[PDB]
């Protein structure tokens, strides 16, 4: 509210604050040297927390050389002479954390209970000068240190660090905020340099988020990011899962959706955390079910090595059964007895029939693994496509789906189901579609269609041997078996365990899981893909093959019989063509693996009344299919398989001339040292829109800011047009204001 | 200098510094560098081929037995399938520098109620080995030089 | 080449405008930009 | 970087290099915060006694 704010600056409120500020700067020195007024200190730290709040929304919508700026910097240079203790009292307790559990710090203390023995404190903070006398007489009065010597600095440092959080943030941010709008002034510079130990802190922490503003403006925001959402974040399933998002956005994803679809991502990675959260380690019959639901925790936390340790398995199998040998007799008619090779050792058996047993049971347990990891997110993602396809673009009440998808008519079934969002967030789109659809259209209708209770029965929120036996939602069930069954991993994993299991049937069916496998490696796996990547081609080349041998075979039946003669014995004629499908087997089976056509293998021409018909026979089959055929075959191949190596490399080297958010990426922000690294880490960051949507998510309703609230009503009615266009607020502001 | 000392134990060890300092000129160095360039994809085609014809000798084993004779002498069997390792190695050996794949040097099936069976397997594997994987080995060092 | 030219013809209109020339270098600044440019101002079948 | 462990503590570590001071620089930059006395030891420079 522009009017607001001007009225809070044209007012008393900097000389409040300024008094506030001195009041503050002394009592948080006065209460720290007794420790016994710590709730009187944490409660002053929250208050100073609000009136950096306040402060910071005081600058909502500040031009760069905004004049509330500009008013705020002159009332912090005012009250300079309580702002440096404030700053020195956050800076003095993170170095002491920092020294403490050091080696040098650590060189001092003799005690077997973890006593710094006050007296060689001193010394010890002395021996590096980072502190003065006055620092180190304070920091010795803030101890405790009883009987003379008790300063416990486990304690000591840690007491002061998780109260002072949030403030050291908020003025963090603050000051950034100030330093990054009003940059030519020289009086904030000084405040800069004596925060750069809490600015430094709290650096992997501060987001910085680039948003087209309210009005007609780019304006930046920050926030936290929480400690655990980092980490979360740098898990190995994860970045993997964002290159994957990349890949297919960059290569078929095109423009004009590109945001909805990092949005996507966004909201399936934020569930991908939900369901890592709970598989950490820490996570009569009561007892059987919670060993039971700790024992399914290994398998989905530690699931590719499963995979490895199954690969192992069939090698290991694989080789043993490279010892087979077959005999007609046994080794102690027609029985062809399969027995087995022992070299050496007669341990060989023994072994192949244990490792057939652990195979099966790897083979077990991957798939469970799988059911208990990976089926959760394609559920959610369903779930959500079909809720945001009913309530914004709806398909079973306004349109009808087009008969032409299977996915359309089975998504029909888990409607009118009493838990169908049961992995998504929402669960209240079918009184949303309701409230959206159900006057135009019949609303007793469309809540039988959706299967929900009327309006009579549930008006308003006015307020286990048994229940895993009647409590089932038999329809949900069968319609999330039916997407788990189209699943394509689901189903490999399936063949994988079915195929184990029939290898104890007959040994040699381990030989399959020898290669199937062995695709999952990144190099191999798209030599399978180049095959089916030009699948209308190849089929189609090697039907145009087989009529071009078709017509040649007919013109050798015709006319060319005599000459196909495959036997010298006295029972010489053994006619390869006197029947047509005998003379297409023929010319298919060996007339295109001789080197040199169907020429090679028939007798010689010469001298028979028709040697220049064979001779051209021969010569135009040998060019049509050989050198012709053949060749393009192998150049659909290694062009398909090319090609997709070299999608995988476009992909790559896109982003380095190029934003993934605001367009033009290295032609107007690089004419400055690392200025598109810069661009990247500070301004646009995926990453960081990625926290500031969870970070928005997480906060409640009524703490969200005003740009906080505008960009989640806009998330809430899914419109992206807070998301920066060609512009990022240095082509506005620091062309000229730089 | 050590192969140069070798050489005079024999006289024929100075016939490799023939070849290791001929590359030392700039048009032969990238040759062999174009072999250690794919080198993480050299080696896995090479085992996806190995994988591929250990299958297709898992199912000759199994099936077309009768089919690997190679003497005719009344002492005929020379078996070449009776055993997973000699079958394995005949593969290898001469399955993929023969033209046609592996039918070129086992006897026809003509009329052996498995006719059509033994003509798939021959033209998949001439198919599958020949025209697609060596194709790509070749195409792979070839770009790599490129 | 012949499956190349197939695939460029394919392309060309993604980057340049049909009608009045430049395409997608100053009129993609704004979101459907390129798709507004195409659908309402410089549309063939339209001009048809 | 684990090989190049052994060549410090040496007294003629910088047999190559210009900068024969490099020790000096850094016992002067890091010798405060770190330990002085560690700091020799790690690198086998005569402390300043
Ligand atoms: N918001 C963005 N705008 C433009 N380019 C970006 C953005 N985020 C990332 N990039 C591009 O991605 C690069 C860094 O991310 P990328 O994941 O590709 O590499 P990486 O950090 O080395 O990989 P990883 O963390 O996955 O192992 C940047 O140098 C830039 O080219
Ligand atoms: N007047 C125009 N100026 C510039 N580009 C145009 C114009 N008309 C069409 N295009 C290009 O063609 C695209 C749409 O027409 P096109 O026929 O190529 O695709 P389509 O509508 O998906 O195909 P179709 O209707 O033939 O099945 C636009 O996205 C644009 O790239
Ligand atoms: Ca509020
Ligand atoms: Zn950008
Ligand atoms: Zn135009």
């Amino acid at each position: 509210c522009t009017g607001n704010q001007q009225s809070l600056a044209h007012s008393r409120l900097w000389d409040a604050v300024v008094g506030f500020l001195h009041v503050f700067a002394h009592m948080m020195m006065k209460l720290a040297q007794d420790s016994s007024q710590i709730e009187l200190l944490k409660e002053l730290l929250d208050l100073q927390k609000d009136m950096v709040v306040m402060l910071l929304s005081l600058l909502e919508g500040n031009v760069v050389n905004g004049m509330i700026a500009r008013q705020m910097v002159d009332m912090l240079v005012e009250s300079s002479s309580n702002v440096e203790m404030i700053l020195k009292f956050f800076d003095m307790f993170l170095k002491l954390k920092d020294i403490v559990g050091s080696e040098a710090f650590q060189d001092y203390v003799t005690d077997p209970r973890g006593l710094i023995s006050k007296k060689d404190f001193q010394k010890a903070m002395d021996s590096q000068k980072q502190f003065t006398g006055p620092e180190i007489q304070f920091l010795l009065s803030c101890s405790e240190a009883d009987e003379n010597e008790m300063i416990n600095f486990e304690e000591f440092a840690n007491r002061f660090q998780e109260p002072a959080r949030d403030i050291g943030f908020n003025v963090a941010v603050l000051l950034t905020n100030l330093s990054e709008h009003v940059p030519h002034d020289p009086r904030l510079r000084n405040f800069l340099e004596l925060a750069e130990s809490i600015l430094e802190y709290f650096r992997p922490y501060l987001g910085r988020i680039e948003i087209m503003g309210a009005s007609r403006r780019i304006e930046r925001i920050y926030f936290e990011i929480s400690e655990t959402n980092r980490a979360q974040w740098e898990m190995p399933q994860v970045k993997e899962s964002k290159r994957q998002f990349i890949f297919d956005v960059v290569n078929e994803g095109g423009e004009a959706e590109k945001m909805e679809l990092f949005v996507s991502f966004c909201e399936d990675t934020i569930f991908e955390m939900q369901i890592a959260a709970q598989i950490s380690e820490p996570e009569f019959w009561g007892e059987l079910e919670v060993q039971r639901v700790k024992f399914l925790n290994y398998l989905s936390r530690n699931f590719y090595t499963l995979r490895f340790l199954a690969l192992f398995l069939a090698f290991a199998i694989n080789f043993i059964l490279l010892f087979y040998k077959v005999s007609d007799s046994p080794p102690g008619d027609e029985n062809m007895v399969y027995y087995f090779l022992e070299e050496s050792t007669g341990y060989m058996e023994p072994a192949l029939w244990c490792l057939s047993l652990l195979h099966t049971l790897v083979a077990f347990l991957c798939i469970i693994g799988y059911n208990c990891l990976k089926v959760p997110l394609v559920i959610f993602k369903r779930e959500k496509e079909l809720a945001r396809k009913l309530e914004f673009d709806g398909l079973y009440i306004t349109e009808q789906p087009g008969d032409d998808d299977v996915k359309g008519q089975w998504d029909r079934l888990v409607l009118n189901t009493p838990s169908f969002p049961s992995n998504y967030w929402d669960k209240f789109v079918k009184r949303k579609v309701l409230d959206k659809h159900g006057d135009i259209f019949g609303r007793e209708r469309i809540a039988e269609l959706l299967g929900m209770d009327l309006a009579s029965l549930e008006i308003t929120a006015h307020n286990g041997l048994l229940t895993w036996l009647m409590s089932i939602d038999v329809k949900y069930q069968i319609w999330k078996f039916g997407v788990i069954f189209t699943d394509n991993s689901f189903l490999y994993l399936g063949w994988y365990m079915v195929m184990s299991l029939l290898g104890h049937y007959n040994n040699f069916f381990f030989a399959a899981h020898l290669l199937d496998i062995a695709m999952g490696v990144k190099t191999l796996r798209t030599i399978l893909s180049s095959v089916t990547h030009n699948g209308k081609q190849l089929v189609m080349t090697v039907g145009l093959l087989a009529v071009v041998v078709y017509l040649y075979t007919v013109v050798a039946f015709n006319f060319f019989r005599k000459f196909y003669n495959k036997s010298e014995d006295e029972d010489e004629p053994d006619m390869k063509c006197d029947d047509m499908m005998t003379c297409y087997l023929f010319h298919m089976y060996v007339g295109v693996r001789a080197g040199g056509g169907i020429g090679d293998e028939i007798e010689d021409p010469a001298g028979d009344e028709y040697e220049l018909y064979r001779v051209v026979f021969d010569i135009t089959f040998f060019f049509f299919v050989i050198v012709i055929l053949l060749a393009i075959i192998q150049g659909l191949i290694i062009d398909a398989f090319g090609e997709l190596r070299d999608q995988q490399e476009q992909v790559k080297e896109d982003m380095e001339t190029k934003c993934f958010i605001c367009g033009i990426g290295s032609d107007y922000f690089d004419t400055t040292p690392h200025g598109f690294e810069t661009h990247t880490l500070e301004e646009h960051n995926l990453a960081n829109y990625m926290f500031f949507l969870m970070y928005l998510i997480n906060k409640d309703e009524t703490e969200h800011t005003g740009q906080e609230s505008y960009v989640w009503k806009m998330y809430q009615e899914r419109c992206w047009d807070f998301f920066p266009a060609g512009d990022c607020f240095r082509k506005q502001y620091e062309d000229q204001l730089s």
